[PDB]
């Protein structure tokens, strides 16, 4: 799967499981007070689409946000999981460096879940955009602070027992003063017309972001999102390239990773950034660093 996930543990507890249990009805916002504009993205059985909120929560702002819902092939199984990403979002609270549930409408019509809009786009289009310019540049500090917003949203999940599993530049997006931004994407997302999500049995997976243990194994966990953070960080300080550059999903690349084959260091990487890159790609998965620890050799380098 490419969508969020609460597990168990036994430092951070799982109580409860939001999925399993109703929806908070004071998350509930009128239809009619949402005019909506463009679709910023599509996957299969879900969209999302701008739109204009009149009268929006505490403060009763009318602004910007962004509301996904259900597309025309959705079925009971589809609408089962926008109630449950609406439930999670309701659970884990605001983050800085999470696209925010800001409100939802579960009653009256379809469901919409209304959350952050992010003005900037995605990271991945950004980054390539800089990178090409003719002609303000991107400087090293730039870099970490979308290196250091990223990993404290993920330090804020893996606080809360909450797996990402598709930690990606392009799953990563850009809000007022440029600050990073994670979400919940794979039902919005366009995965089927990405050939960056290679077709595995009935899944599409993002095969060049995954640990080894989760693309062999299919097991996911905080360190497995470690792992796909390395990638990211590999994408930010390349300015956007697509990752192993020009090599092929195929058993020569399966082959290669479990082999322990790793990436070059990027052009704009400094050593410090790509020995963190070096720490998430370990091929045991206890060998890896926290977001945590990433988050506070991050801040050294800022600072230094
Ligand atoms: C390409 O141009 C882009 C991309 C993103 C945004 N902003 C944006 N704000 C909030 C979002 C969001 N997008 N999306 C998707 C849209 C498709 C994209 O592939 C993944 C993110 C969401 O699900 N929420 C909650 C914009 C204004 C232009």
């Amino acid at each position: 799967q490419v969508r969020w996930k609460i597990i168990e543990s036994y430092n951070s507890y799982t109580f409860i499981d939001p999925t399993q249990l109703p929806y908070n009805e004071k998350w509930e916002f009128p239809r009619n007070n949402l005019q909506f504009g463009k679709t910023l993205g599509a996957g299969a059985f879900g969209k999302v689409v701008e739109a204009t909120a009149f009268g929006l929560g505490k403060e009763d702002a009318v602004l910007k946000v962004a509301v996904k819902m259900l597309k025309s092939t959705a079925h009971a199984d589809e609408k089962e999981a926008l109630m449950s990403e609406l439930k999670i979002m309701s659970h884990l609270g605001q983050h800085e460096n999470i696209v925010n549930l800001l409100g939802a409408c579960t009653h009256g019509g379809p469901v919409l879940v209304i959350t952050e809009y992010c003005c900037y786009g995605d990271l991945l289009n950004f980054l390539r955009r800089k990178a090409e310019a003719m002609l303000r540049p991107l400087e090293l500090r730039d870099l970490l602070h979308f290196s250091s917003q990223v990993a404290q949203g993920m330090a804020f999940l893996a606080s809360k027992n909450c797996i990402h599993r598709d930690v990606a530049a392009r799953n990563v997006l850009l809000t007022n003063g440029h600050v990073a931004k994670i979400g919940d994407f794979g039902l919005a997302r366009d995965i089927m017309n990405d050939s960056n999500y290679i077709v595995k049995g009935n899944a599409r997976l993002p095969v060049k972001w995954m640990a080894p243990e989760s693309i062999f194994d299919c097991v996911y966990t905080v360190q497995s999102d470690v792992w796909s953070y390395g990638i990211l960080l590999w994408e930010i300080f390349s300015l956007g390239l697509n990752p192993y550059p020009g090599i092929l999903v195929n058993s020569k690349f399966y082959k290669l990773v479990k082999d322990g084959y790793q990436m070059a260091q990027p052009a704009f990487a400094p050593k410090n950034i790509y020995s963190i890159m070096q720490a998430c790609w370990a091929l045991e998965p206890t060998h890896r660093p926290t977001f945590q620890q990433i988050c506070s050799f991050l801040q050294e380098q800022a600072q230094e």
